[PDB]
């Protein structure tokens, strides 16, 4: 299908794979409100994105994805300034073992908050029409990385919550879709297009690796 | 190796599976510092416990596993009383989806904090002697529960952190072992305390996930 017209919210996209994601969506005809607190990097990201895209299809917001109030405000501003929402990308994350409290409050808590907000603003039952919510993870959620325990715990929690809430939505008949991405950056953003362009792929985990390009792991 | 004369600390033993754990230890002679938050369910457990075992082999300290200032003081007083520490058991848990913050703060954060405190108090690198640390998870950490996503998050996080910290301490040459056990839907509650002892028995196992199912009995996760 054509992703044109749709509205998307990608979290933490001022630099890196996050930013990459936006490009694809912007080049696919959608309109993206990048969300990240890296204002110095986010403004430059929007500037770079503009040169090949009309400036009304790129917005930016500043909110660290750790507080429910700020995340809710960001979602409200997205759906207001654009009128709706169809695509959610929860990818903001930090790699750190020392202050593992933050490592666990960022990767796992904020993904759940974002998915609940996406269900709220997209669940057929309570308005809207649905769409898709994708959470970004890594092999640490599927492999034990002895080097970084808390990282492995966060990724495992994400890859559990994704399936749980996908089953919940599928039982509630709410339109919202949930999927999880666990790769080994343009090839990474080539996964959003692969997943979003098929409504028969919900509540699953996909892997991007050098062995098989893009594929899906079967439980 | 030997279980007699050791010292163990099980969190949340005022009732249920927790209690089973404690009792089994006193069958094998290990001295135990019970910990839980429901003091009402704890004092009765203590009274029923010292009946079959000498008064001086057990103690109880009431605290929540999520308050760091309390989980440090519990370990400190336990070491002060028994003079050592060898076995740690993180069993505190709750099912709740309304205040979904607390499910994670309890099932996941408290386990990690207790494990780190135990490693500090047991690792050969800092004047300890060694022992074992054990964490309680469930099949929720290995299969999706429809209505309880935060519970799955906590269980999965515990599985990962155990399997990682075990190897982290193993390669450092610390001596301590870390493992996590998962029971079935409770299945005789004794069957879980019949498992805890097993972990303290064997010494060639580190970071093993034990699963209980009523079709084959007891097995371990495959990776
Ligand atoms: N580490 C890796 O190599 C892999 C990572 N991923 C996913 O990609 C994410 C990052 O990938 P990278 O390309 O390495 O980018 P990165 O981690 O270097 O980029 C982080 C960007 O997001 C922002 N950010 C991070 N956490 C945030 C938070 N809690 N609140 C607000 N802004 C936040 C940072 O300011 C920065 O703008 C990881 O979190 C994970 O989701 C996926 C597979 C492998
Ligand atoms: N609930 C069940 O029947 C089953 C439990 N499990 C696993 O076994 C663990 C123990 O469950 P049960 O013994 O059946 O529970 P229970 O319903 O018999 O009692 C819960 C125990 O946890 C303690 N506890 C709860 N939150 C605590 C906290 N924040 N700090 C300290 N202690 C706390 C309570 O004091 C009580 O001792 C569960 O956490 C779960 O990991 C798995 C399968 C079935």
């Amino acid at each position: 299908m054509h992703v044109n017209g749709k509205v998307a919210l990608v979290t933490g996209a001022a630099q890196g794979i996050g930013r990459a994601f936006a490009e694809a969506l912007l080049l696919k005809g959608a309109k993206v409100a990048l969300v990240d607190w890296n204002l110095e990097a986010g403004v430059q990201c929007k500037a770079a994105l503009d040169e090949q895209f009309e400036p009304q299809k790129t917005l930016f917001i500043q909110c660290d994805v750790a507080d429910q109030q700020q995340l809710r405000d960001t979602f409200r501003k997205v759906v207001d300034h654009f009128g709706r929402l169809d695509i959610l990308v929860n990818n903001a994350g930090v790699n750190n073992e020392k202050n593992w409290e933050k490592t666990l409050q960022i990767n796992l808590v904020s993904v759940i908050s974002g998915t609940y907000l996406g269900l709220d603003y997209m669940s057929k039952q309570n308005g809207g029409e649905g769409g898709i919510i994708i959470n970004m993870s890594s092999l640490a959620g599927l492999m034990p990385v002895a080097q970084q325990p808390v990282y492995c715990a966060s990724k495992h929690g994400i890859v559990g919550f994704t399936r749980s809430a996908a089953l919940a939505a599928n039982l509630m008949n709410s339109g919202v879709r949930l999927n999880a991405i666990c790769p080994g950056p343009p090839l990474i953003a080539n996964g959003l297009i692969t997943l979003i362009e098929d409504d028969a792929l919900n509540g699953a985990i996909m892997k991007i690796t050098t062995s098989k390009g893009i594929h899906f792991q079967d439980y």
